[PDB]
């Protein structure tokens, strides 16, 4: 199946999801002297203050955190978004050193990780019908580097030894993801897909200028998961980041200068 590896990485996608080569493939690189200041552009709307986290898995890929996505509690409006985004999950991509690990890149910089904030239009009533639009879903995207601690992350941290190998879960209830973001919501925006296999391409990218710093001991504890299953061969769960994809016929607004 799909993964991070030589034999099933990112340079093997487009043979099972031939999307991989498509018209609006992401992450891409964001050239900082192209993007285009957009007045037009409104402040971001992110409204967690009702977020309910229920659980985090990890799904032999990354870890995610689970929100109850059943009402709109946890939403993300305005920007360049038409209509009301609910928050279904959050995950990290992140490498094997501090030097790699995010997906997006900025100016050819890579950061040591990326928070990815999954939303829905409601729109379209459920996630899987979401997927199927082109405005189906919005991701905000989040840099870590490395080095202060990020208080708000260390919960997350603390967990990760109980969900160790593929397929564990743990409860993860009363987590607020409003301690994940840094304080400037200046963004850049373009229209993208999903990063991982099945690469639909469904999303509006809000990948935020300022990075959050994370400690390098924070980052350690992601290095020591475990892609593969409870008693396998042990793969640690480093590297599971794509690289930059063509940016082709798009345009990268910033709502700064
Ligand atoms: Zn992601």
């Amino acid at each position: 199946h799909w993964g991070y590896g030589k034999h099933n990485g990112p340079e093997h996608w487009h043979k099972d999801f031939p999307i991989a080569k498509g018209e609006r493939q992401s992450p891409v690189d964001i050239d900082t002297h192209t993007a285009k200041y957009d007045p037009s552009l409104k402040p971001l709307s992110v409204s967690y203050d009702q977020a309910t986290s229920l659980r985090i898995l990890n799904n032999g890929h990354a870890f995610n955190v689970e929100f109850d996505d059943s009402q709109d509690k946890a939403v993300l409006k305005g920007g360049p978004l038409d209509g009301t985004y609910r928050l279904i999950q959050f995950h990290f991509h992140w490498g094997s050193l501090d030097g790699q690990g995010s997906e997006h890149t900025v100016d050819k910089k890579k950061y040591a990780a990326e928070l990815h904030l999954v939303h829905w239009n409601t729109k379209y009533g459920d996630f899987g019908k979401a997927v199927q639009q082109p405005d189906g879903l919005a991701v905000l995207g989040i840099f870590l580097k490395v080095g202060s601690a990020k208080p708000g992350l260390q919960k997350v941290v603390d967990v990760l030894d109980s969900i160790k190998t593929k397929g564990k879960s743990a409860d993860f209830t009363n987590f607020d993801p409003r301690g994940l973001l840094p304080e400037s919501l200046d963004y850049w925006t373009y229209p993208g897909s999903l990063t991982h296999p099945p690469l639909l391409e469904c999303v509006t990218w809000i990948v935020l200028k300022e990075p959050i710093s994370v400690s390098s001991e924070q980052v350690l504890k992601f290095r020591k998961l475990n892609f593969n299953g409870e008693g396998e061969p042990e793969e640690l769960m480093v590297d599971n980041w794509r690289p930059a994809q063509p940016l082709k016929n798009r345009q990268i607004k910033a709502s700064f200068k």
